[PDB]
């Protein structure tokens, strides 16, 4: 298929692109480079074994989106482009609503204009909001996310859902997940966050590598086996794969297809730290801090539906998540070149 | 104050503008004319006793919005611009999300750029979603609206709320209400809907005037006194007034001010039909039909908060709503001139 991948140079997008190319699809990457560097492009092509077309631009530019779709005769679109920092979203709500909500809107308006009707949305498990019932199932109603970021994700899901109802020939997947971690097994692609990492893994990684002094652990008095918070982590390669399978199997199958992508289990903070100490060969430094306000003691997604309907399930482990991360750091200590 | 009124040439906006001008504010009307005609302008000026500046344009054009705010040194903005047809929204979701959600976003992004921080949002009681607890109070959590229109309204409320939190010096009112009806007592301004009226009143009005054969009443077996659905109707002059008071008293008072605007009581379908037969001098034709799917038997807003905090309450009656409507039809049978 001919696939446009917005946000194709980012973390999840880059790995997905490689898999797409490996499966022989024709890939067009659209990225504005606000959170990625052109230097990943050549890596993508090399690992994918095929050349992807790159277009630097913004999803908010409806005109350019239309042009692209037309020019490349796109069949389907995998949408990763947007902003995703939860704390920053509380500080700069408008940027989040413009990139995420308006950004998706402009993008699907261009699709309509170009006659494209296959869409894969990189969603978020934040949509379940504060559900005390765990694990989360696709059959659970959505809740109210707490940050502008979470809210933007739910808004886009609703917008897409109404669009499908009005244009019943569309096929739209809403892929929900929690924490993507890990890196391509080559160690030549991985997460390259700029500034302070918000996500546990990257943070742990930076402490281990010596960029940070110690990890602060938010609470040690939860009703969990070891007293630390239990979360959901998915290897970026498993996640990329899930996006590819969904794109392939859902194309031209009208409807709104909702799927949780995850391992189907939770891991504690300590579990993740220990996996990492293990991968990097030295004890990661940490200390305890108080609970982070609004935190549940445990949370994870039920991924049965995806197993059943798409025949998809994870195949990477927590240790591999830690190892592959350390492997990329080790090989590209300064990230992607400028 | 210097006030920009988006959607100033529309139904609610036109009446509001007249009141603003009467109170001596300097008014700038911004309207794209998609659902109104330039011919109301001169009426507005005449009834207001002062000249309002008119600018034809779209809220989606951030550049023009910025220019305007600057040029006219705006102090506060009353935002009525958007699309509001519930059925059409189910058919054309994207237009609703673009005009309402993106339209408000572009508008508040321009305000930020121009340093304007007083906003009055014309919201909707649809935000309470399917609350079985009546009457609805501002203290009730919001629910999930059922149509794209309802949803767009809740989305904008949330966006504004997050914006205020991030920019704490802003003053933002969220004015919620149900069914605006009626007309300026001069009979020289009123609702001028094109095509089939969706709202009960306008419909009743068209049947009475002879444009339609009969009113269909959706169910006569509800658990209400007369078996027909009980709703909330507010005279457009009372509504306009509430918008003016809110603008005046809330200016420069930081926060998100939520207020329901209504009479504090419900009226049945038959009640409204009888009021109308009364105003037009002939029995309105009607027949019963089955219940409309998703309808509650009764619904209305509690307006105590506004009485208490703004010292505002309605002063027009149901009969007046009917009379003033008939009065405008009688004087301007073809609506506003082309
Ligand atoms: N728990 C969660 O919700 C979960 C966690 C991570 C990622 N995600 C989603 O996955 C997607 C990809 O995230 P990621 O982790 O790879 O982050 P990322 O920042 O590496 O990738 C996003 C890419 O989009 C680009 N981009 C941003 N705004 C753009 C715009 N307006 N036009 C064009 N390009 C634009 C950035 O340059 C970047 O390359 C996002 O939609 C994100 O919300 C969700
Ligand atoms: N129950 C409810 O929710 C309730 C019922 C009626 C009105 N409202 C709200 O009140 C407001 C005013 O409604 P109204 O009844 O006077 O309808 P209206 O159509 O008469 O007024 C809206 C005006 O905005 C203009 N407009 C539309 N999109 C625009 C855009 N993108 N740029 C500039 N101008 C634009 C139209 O030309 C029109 O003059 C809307 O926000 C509407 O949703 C809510
Ligand atoms: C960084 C981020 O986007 N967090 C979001 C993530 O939370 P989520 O809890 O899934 O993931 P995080 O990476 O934020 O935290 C993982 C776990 O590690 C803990 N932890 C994290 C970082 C750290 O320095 N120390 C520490 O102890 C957390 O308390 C938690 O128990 O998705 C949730 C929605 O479902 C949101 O509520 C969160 O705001
Ligand atoms: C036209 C419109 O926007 N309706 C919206 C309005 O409903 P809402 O019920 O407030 O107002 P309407 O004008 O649609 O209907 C008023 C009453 O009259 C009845 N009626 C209406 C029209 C008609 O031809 N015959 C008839 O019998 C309705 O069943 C109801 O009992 O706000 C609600 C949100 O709170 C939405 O759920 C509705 O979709
Ligand atoms: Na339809
Ligand atoms: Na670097
Ligand atoms: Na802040
Ligand atoms: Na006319």
């Amino acid at each position: 298929m001919r696939v446009l991948v917005t946000g194709g140079s980012g973390y999840i997008g880059s790995h997905t692109c490689v898999q797409l190319l490996q499966n022989g699809h024709d890939v067009i990457i659209l990225d504005n480079l606000c959170n990625s560097k052109r230097s990943v492009l050549p890596v993508i092509e090399r690992l994918g074994g095929k050349h992807p077309t790159f277009v630097e631009g913004d999803i908010r530019n409806e005109a350019l989106m239309t042009e692209i779709l037309h020019d490349h005769a796109i069949d389907t679109v995998i949408h990763f482009a947007g902003l995703k920092a939860v704390g920053e979203s509380v500080q700069k709500p408008l940027e989040y609503y413009d990139n995420n909500v308006n950004g998706t809107l402009r993008l699907i308006s261009a699709m309509r204009a170009a006659n494209v009707k296959n869409f894969i949305f990189s969603s978020s498990a934040t949509v379940y909001g504060d559900n005390p019932k765990i694990p989360y199932v696709e059959s659970f109603p959505t809740g109210t996310p707490q940050s502008p970021y979470g809210k933007s994700k739910l808004m886009v899901e609703q917008i897409l859902t109404d669009l499908q109802k009005a244009q019943p020939d569309w096929s739209i997947a809403l892929l929900r997940y929690f924490n993507p971690v890990g890196a391509h097994p080559s160690g030549d692609m991985g997460e390259d966050p700029q500034g302070i990492p918000n996500n546990l893994m990257p943070y742990i990684a930076q402490v281990a590598v010596g960029r940070r002094d110690s990890l602060a652990i938010f609470g040690n008095d939860y009703p969990t086996e070891d007293g630390t918070g239990v979360r959901d982590y998915i290897h970026v390669m498993d996640l990329a794969d899930g996006h590819v399978v969904a794109m392939e199997k859902l194309a031209n199958k009208p409807g709104v297809h909702i799927y949780n992508l995850g391992a189907g289990v939770g891991n504690s903070v300590l579990d993740v730290v220990n996996a990492f100490s293990k991968a990097c060969g030295k004890p990661v430094n940490y200390h305890f801090a108080p609970r982070r306000e609004g935190d549940l003691p445990a949370c994870w997604a039920d991924a049965s539906k995806a197993d059943r309907e798409l025949n998809w399930r994870v195949t990477r482990t927590l240790d591999e998540m830690a190892q592959d991360t350390w492997h990329w750091q080790s090989r590209h200590p300064q990230g992607y070149p400028d």
